[PDB]
């Protein structure tokens, strides 16, 4: 990324309020905002350096918590039970994340960096590993930025959760949109019981950590199709229709039963116009 | 690769015929030719930046497409009933696949190349994924060599497709043969329900696009077992029977009740003299 | 690795005893001792150059064999009763075990390299894919290090075989112990029937050969959770509560059924005083 817009330095503290909540239709879900909860949560998104202390109030009337992956966190923010890190009903309690740059370790080796595509979610509804409030809908994306990294123009979340997509109905997308050259930010996450293989229409990507190479010499896979299990995390950035044009492209799981029984939706790139052939 | 073959730059325009045809035993199958369809289909090799028309003749009763992975394509030629880009009984309809070399954006970010083992198969016979067609055996491999891959002695194509290779029977193969010292390459497709795990005795390659290492500094895990799941492709060269000499070695599905279930086939790599000690 | 301990060139001819034997309560299992047999079956660690003459003994009264992923192996120490590799009730073979430096072959070409996370097991007990031995407990692990790698404090072994971790009951662990500071190295290795994913609270690590990144360009994802099926290996190391604390962190297959149903331990990191936090 030269002229691109990129990640700046990290380093700040930062603070946020979340609430778990039971929709009226019976899911769980995350939201920065009583009555704005949403399936998948809201996506945090940070620097390397920054820490994050987040005001948690469960709202619900079984207990709750929120785990997170690949960010550094103390055992009395690890979201179990058994570390007493869960929340009663009505209870709020404050979690903290913070994230690491990476650098050499005084013996000489070199100490990884938090950045990445992570996710966090529910622990102790259902059972001690959360599984009811996965079902339900209570996770979400978090992104950790290294200097440096490469900014997109929008990010979207999709979730496998189980034989959904982000727990809608089979065959209800979600639908993305784009204007062809947009540059498009995909975090992939997969929950539940079952694995699956992501496969995007028209578009392809690097199985490295950013989805990008930076130069000719990264001998990464470049893909279209990756397979994932529950708790794996992923992302990527692709430009918009670059070398296919615009249309109603397909994205889907590539299992064929699961893609048959409507684990699919579309990524609808526009043209100037808004137009899109063939739709 | 410095006097082994490499391949050379690309950029020609390139035509081709297919058909899609019922094969006598009820399965389904691609070829260049009329009565020479297979399953696997026939592989299709280019250089990165070369244009590829495929004439494509649909000589079944049913509705059938052409869908590629990885390779550039318009919404025209993404072989879906819903851009109707699929071919009705007996029809023909031109496919363009296009392909590109990496580079620098304006931008200054670099974008990724097209190279890599792809493939080939039809997405609306049965289903609008192509659960039949698949299923029937139509799927074929597709590869996009850079300029100065490593080039081969001769390719190999292994699909483990629901619970058989190639839709063979179970244990019946399919073997292939070599001689100590070739230069083999694999390309290693998944379609269907399950997933996978491929393994070969005796030999081993890199986790990375080429499955080889240029030099010292990848640091790409090597590996012998490869956990795959529906619409992946891999692929790798080995020199065969290099530091472990001459053998019947096993390939086969290293998930348990699939190996003797009879997804199994055998590396058959001979002296000069044509024997196999062992066998 | 500057001033932590690291491999030295290797390139020496070693020998050992192995014995395959039945456990009292029905399971089986290697070690170097008879009486002395484990689950998993005890670490074999060597160099890069390293041959290993091992001379099994098969204490059992059913044939049992040996059978190793990554190594240089000849046809007759691949293991299995196709090329006559196996062992009678009683008998014992030698089985050979060579690995290689990686370099630059006469083509110009770079040949990988023996180093890894591999492991053994048996290819003839129940099934001739060794399905009845896998499942009654004969796995073991193997590392090859590469001159330069990285030595840990200690290495633990955690295969998922089937539901079971290293074929223990459910919910009963193991648990590993370390001390804040420890670099700790986990050999990760899944046999059976079924795909996992591991996951590790409070630590992350590099999805290459070594788990760990030498230095800023490695563009490897980091990651805390990572899908395997049947016969896949990796490795890594961690520094034991880096940037998280002393704590009972867990690890687990994070498929929802699995951890529920038992697939679960902890990795009880101390303070200097023995500590343990929440615990
Ligand atoms: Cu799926
Ligand atoms: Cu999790
Ligand atoms: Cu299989
Ligand atoms: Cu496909
Ligand atoms: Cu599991
Ligand atoms: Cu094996
Ligand atoms: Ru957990
Ligand atoms: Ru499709
Ligand atoms: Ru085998």
């Amino acid at each position: 990324g030269i002229t691109a817009r990129t990640a700046p330095a990290g380093g700040e503290v930062r603070h946020l309020k979340m609430y778990a909540e039971k929709l009226a239709d019976g899911q769980m879900g995350y939201g920065f905002e009583k009555g704005k909860a949403s399936v998948p949560g809201p996506l945090i998104e940070v620097n390397e350096g920054d820490t994050l202390h987040i005001e948690f109030t469960n709202t619900m009337d079984v207990r709750a918590s929120l785990h997170v992956h690949g960010l550094d966190y103390e055992i009395s923010s690890d979201g179990t039970a058994m570390n007493k890190s869960d929340v009663e009903p009505g209870g709020t309690r404050t979690y903290t994340w913070r994230t690491h740059k990476p650098g050499r370790r005084d013996d000489g080796t070199w100490r990884p960096g938090s950045a990445g595509y992570w996710h966090y979610h529910d622990h102790v509804v259902g059972t001690e590993h959360g599984t009811g409030g996965i079902r339900n809908g209570l996770y979400g994306p978090v992104i950790v930025r290294r200097k440096g990294d490469v900014l997109p123009d929008a990010t979207h979340t999709i979730v496998f959760n189980d034989m959904t997509i982000n727990n809608r109905k089979p065959h209800t997308g979600p639908d993305f949109e784009a204007t062809v050259g947009d540059r498009v930010e995909i975090v992939m996450i997969t929950h539940g019981e079952y694995y699956h293989t992501f496969h995007m229409h028209g578009h392809r990507w690097a199985d490295n950590r950013t989805g990008i190479l930076t130069g000719p010499d990264d001998p990464s896979r470049v893909i279209d199709n990756k397979i994932t299990g529950p708790a794996d995390s992923f992302g990527f950035q692709i430009i918009a229709g670059e070398g296919v044009g615009a249309g109603a492209w397909m994205y889907h799981c590539h299992v064929q039963s699961h893609s048959d029984m409507g684990m699919v939706g579309l990524f609808l790139v526009k043209k100037p116009d808004g137009t899109i052939p063939g739709y």
